[PDB]
């Protein structure tokens, strides 16, 4: 069951601030809705207080410790190890918590460089090229709505080989 990490990060890996994205690029949440719609996503408790409501057609999966937790629309989960009994296409959506948690374990991740710096409270874990194939990078196009240079990024574990 295919396990992705799904994000945005600045050129300083930025992700978030105020539990918010920093950026206002409708281009990539077209991206994002794409590549899960249909498929499961992933989230901490305070990614999924950030948007509010689930994301419609495709899976919320919500890890917390809160047993009180129970949102229509929404599957909870309690550990990590839950997250490899999920069928299907899984993506770790956030936050900066999960993303730390679940970097070395996962199959790929689809990453949109966002090409700036802007001011963040929230980072992606640091990794480096030498880890991860690049499967695909792609140039985002600018218009009047989508006006912060990006790109589409599908990197692949590498597997660690004699020489
Ligand atoms: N740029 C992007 O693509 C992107 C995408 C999504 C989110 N974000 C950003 O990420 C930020 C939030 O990240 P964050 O790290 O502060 O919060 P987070 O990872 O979204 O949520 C952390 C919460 O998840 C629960 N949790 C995490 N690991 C757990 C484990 N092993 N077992 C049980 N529960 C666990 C805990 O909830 P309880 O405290 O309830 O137990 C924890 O407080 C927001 O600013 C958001 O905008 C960015």
């Amino acid at each position: 069951m295919t396990l992705s990490i799904l994000v945005a990060h600045d050129l300083q890996r930025v992700i978030g601030f105020e539990n918010q994205l920093p950026w206002h690029l409708p281009n990539d949440l077209k991206h994002v809705k794409k590549l899960s719609t249909g498929h499961t996503l992933v989230m901490g408790r305070k990614t999924f207080e950030s948007i509010g409501k689930p994301l419609p057609n495709r899976r919320n999966v919500v890890l917390t410790s809160d047993t009180s937790f129970n949102v229509e629309g929404v599957d909870v989960i309690h550990s990590i190890e839950d997250i490899y009994q999920l069928p299907g296409h899984v993506f770790i959506f956030g936050g900066q918590t999960l993303f730390e948690e679940m970097i070395d374990k996962v199959d790929d991740m689809y990453i949109t460089v966002i090409e700036g710096k802007f001011r963040g409270d929230t980072f992606f874990p640091p990794y480096t090229f030498e880890d991860w194939e690049v499967a695909s990078s792609v140039e985002g196009k600018l218009d009047e709505k989508n006006t912060i240079p990006h790109t589409f990024l599908h990197l692949i574990r590498k597997k660690l080989v004699p020489r």
